[PDB]
């Protein structure tokens, strides 16, 4: 149920690579990542804006309205990285 803005610039075979790269991270999460994730969204124990490519920026999250930025990794190396490292 969550919902993608594009704010990334980049074009749409970049963006539907992206989605695919992050769901697939979020897959194969253990309990505890999916937990950390969770918390790191929502503030809990619906949206996405994907932001313009920076590798050497970490994923943020508004938690008020549920909503996790996150850079257009070059990446799904890195994104899995820099997801992993956000939440812990």
């Amino acid at each position: 149920f969550t919902s993608f803005n594009d704010e990334s610039g980049e074009n749409a075979e970049k963006l539907l690579q992206f989605k695919r790269w992050f769901w697939s991270i979020v897959e194969k999460m253990s309990m505890t990542e999916r937990q950390d994730l969770v918390y790191f969204w929502t503030s809990s124990p619906p949206s996405i804006t994907i932001r313009p490519p920076d590798d050497q920026h970490l994923p943020t999250a508004n938690t008020c309205i549920s909503r996790l930025y996150v850079p257009l990794y070059s990446s799904k190396q890195i994104l899995k990285q820099k997801l992993l490292l956000a939440i812990k």
